């Protein structure tokens, strides 16, 4: 069914992937790298005290606060979803090997019984109606760029100035580029404007993963994580093998002389890709407006901020079902990519822009180092984008693509299993648009609050309600997959976008509340993904600019968790036995310190002023900028804080740009 070409770094096709500069050349040869993460200025994640602290706290919390999750996966009581062993990993040390990314997922979908394309005309109308509601009345906006950020594949530059340049030149030439593509001149478009090429794979860590304490042996066991080797990846699973990567860790001892206490492991690594900025810029100029519209006009189902921005919605429902989807990104269907491009064309949209968009979701992938001595290889031929890897993490609109699939998948799941009486409202595009529009505004008996693969499906009073309870029981039996498009089930310990839905004895949304997941605070504070980077001066270009500020917002964020205080105590205690020190004291100092420094950045903060006029979200963000990529967005944060992390291209230039792509 097609092996997918593969080229080594020495091949010319791989070489054209990196400009003739130092960073690019080094990015193409970066070999496997491993090392203890600097959890806080001065403390290494593998510091024997810290590990010790981790052992005591992970066992104490597990033992004093076992999880309260009923069989329908609702959490109640203490608000704990599972044990606390997740923190038992030697952070900056990965499982081995990381997976190779699958070149084609068509077979993965088939063997999992997911469909080829819409299974019925209704579904086809819906997916399509979504594209119309989402791409119709866009308003230009400044193109925003993250300060840390790399241009990726062609130049691997991080200088804002150069980024602004590339972006602007990209909005000017985006059109000759897409036309060259429309005639199949991918190489030209890439050589002349750096649009095309490949995504650059980088393996990111998942600091915490899931460890189990076997009672039969009293020894811990990690959740096996399957990964594909080269053969497996280039043949879509037809050949090669799929296996469990080793999270062992014991090797850290012979290799680095590092002490690995019992029951600690290498953290899992998930593939992540950076696309070529020249191609993403044309795409982000469309995606930011689209986000804007769906967070405004359809704010009901798509825009979420505070734990209470959520309860307001879930509280009205008579039955809330919290879903979970398996492997969202690698199962995401190319046929949806094609359906979407098709609709956009039908609605107007410059065909050169659509060509650009389709191509960004089919680009080759270049892998750096999934493991020691392994592959610096290009999967896919840039001359003819062919990959069907299913949704790249660095494509300009990953969140949009995922939200659009799914949002509709849940709808279909609701219409299919509970509201057949709604089917007659979807007869043609107009009625579909009219229905979907009504549905996302929360005006129907079936509702939804969702973001990519995280959702909360809802039912008010009505005919749909009795079905719904069936859907739910269907999910609890886990025997039949409820959708034709993605493998869906219920989340064991339902939560939406960080927050857990805490149910009382009643077991009904109406009397349930949304609290913060205490487990998260733990992950955040004792297993960050990245170290604090004292190495970099400009704290804005640091993965974790002001780790200290989190303390100023903990309360607001995790306060309602039933065990909040008990946890802070366990920490103070366990921390004391490992450092003869006071965490808190430790944290307050860090708070003062970053608070003070923060002021050198917010050019509007009276030098030694305080955190006075800042959002709890502002704090969490300045302490951890990812989140601006998966929880919140530009408008959720104050503007004074925004400039500290972002910079942009003139609204003027995007507007000129949008005019030429927009239908009207
Ligand atoms: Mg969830």
């Amino acid at each position: 069914p097609r092996r997918a070409p593969a080229f080594p770094l020495s091949d010319i096709k791989a070489q054209m992937l990196f400009a003739n500069n130092i960073k690019a050349q080094q990015a193409s040869k970066r070999s496997f790298k491993e090392g203890a993460i600097e959890t806080y200025e001065g403390l290494l994640s593998v510091d024997p005290r810290f590990l010790s602290f981790k052992n005591e706290l992970s066992r104490y919390l597990t033992d004093h606060f076992p999880a309260n999750v009923d069989e329908y996966g609702r959490v109640y009581g203490n608000g704990v979803r599972t044990n606390f062993f997740g923190m038992r990993h030697m952070n900056g040390f990965p499982m081995i090997p990381a997976t190779w990314p699958l070149a084609s997922n068509l077979k993965k979908r088939a063997d999992a019984d997911l469909a080829d394309g819409p299974v019925s005309e209704r579904d086809n109308l819906l997916f399509r109606a979504a594209v119309r509601l989402m791409f119709s009345d866009l308003e230009p906006v400044p193109l925003k760029i993250r300060k840390g950020s790399s241009t990726c594949i062609p130049y691997f530059s991080n200088d804002m100035g150069t980024k602004i340049e590339i972006a602007e030149r990209a909005l000017e030439k985006a059109e000759e580029a897409g036309n060259l593509m429309l005639q199949g001149k991918f190489d030209d478009a890439y050589q002349l404007h750096q649009m095309g090429g490949a995504y650059y794979v980088v393996y990111r860590a998942q600091s915490t993963d899931a460890i189990t304490l076997d009672p039969k042996t009293g020894k811990f066991v990690s959740k096996d994580r399957m990964v594909a080797d080269f053969e497996y990846a280039v043949t879509g699973g037809e050949q090669g093998s799929l296996f469990a990567a080793s999270k062992d860790a014991s090797r850290l001892k012979e290799q680095y002389g590092i002490d690995v206490p019992d029951g600690f492991f290498c953290e899992r690594r998930r593939t992540a890709m950076g696309g070529p900025f020249a191609l993403n810029a044309p795409i982000m100029a469309v995606a930011q407006p689209v986000r804007n519209k769906i967070y405004s006009k359809y704010a009901y189902t798509f825009h979420h901020t505070t734990r209470l921005n959520k309860e307001e919605k879930v509280k009205e429902w008579s039955l809330c079902v919290a879903t979970d989807v398996s492997d969202h990104d690698t199962f995401w269907p190319g046929w949806l990519r094609d359906l979407i491009c098709d609709e956009l064309l039908n609605m107007g949209y410059a065909p050169w822009w659509v060509k650009l968009f389709e191509t960004s979701l089919k680009l080759p992938v270049y892998v750096g180092a999934p493991a020691p001595e392994q592959g610096h290889t290009l999967l896919g031929d840039p001359s003819n984008p062919d990959l069907e890897v299913g949704l790249s993490s660095g494509q300009g609109a990953t969140d949009l693509m995922g939200t659009l699939l799914m949002s509709i998948t849940y709808l279909v799941m609701q219409l299919d299993h509970t509201a057949p009486h709604l089917n007659s409202r979807i007869k043609d595009m107009p009625s579909a648009c009219r229905f979907l529009d009504s549905y996302w505004q929360g005006h129907e008996e079936i509702r939804q609050i969702s973001k990519s693969d995280d959702a909360m499906l809802g039912w008010t009073k009505g005919r749909a309600l009795v079905g719904g309870h069936r859907l739910f029981e269907m999910l609890k039996e886990g025997k039949v997959n409820p959708s034709p498009y993605m493998k869906i089930s219920y989340e064991h310990g339902g939560a939406f976008l960080g927050d857990i839905l805490l149910y009382d004895s009643r077991r009904e949304p109406g009397s349930a509340i949304f609290v913060g997941n205490i487990n998260s605070m733990l992950n955040n504070q004792f297993s960050p993904e990245y170290g604090v980077q004292s190495g970099v001066r400009d704290r804005s270009k640091r993965k974790r600019p002001f780790p200290g500020l989190a303390w100023a917002s903990m309360k607001d964020t995790y306060g309602a968790c039933p065990i909040y205080s008990d946890v802070l105590e366990a920490i103070e205690r366990c921390w004391w036995n490992a450092f003869g020190e006071s965490y808190r004291a430790y944290r307050e100092d860090m708070l003062k310190r970053d608070t003070l420094e923060l002021s050198r950045y917010v050019a509007s903060m009276a030098r030694q002023a305080g955190l006075a006029e800042l959002t709890p979200i502002d704090l969490e963000v300045l302490a951890d900028p990812n989140k601006l990529q998966y929880k919140w967005t530009e408008a959720d944060v104050s503007a004074n804080i925004h400039e500290v992390l972002m910079h942009g291209v003139s609204v003027e230039k995007t507007e000129r740009f949008l005019r030429s792509v927009m239908p009207r």
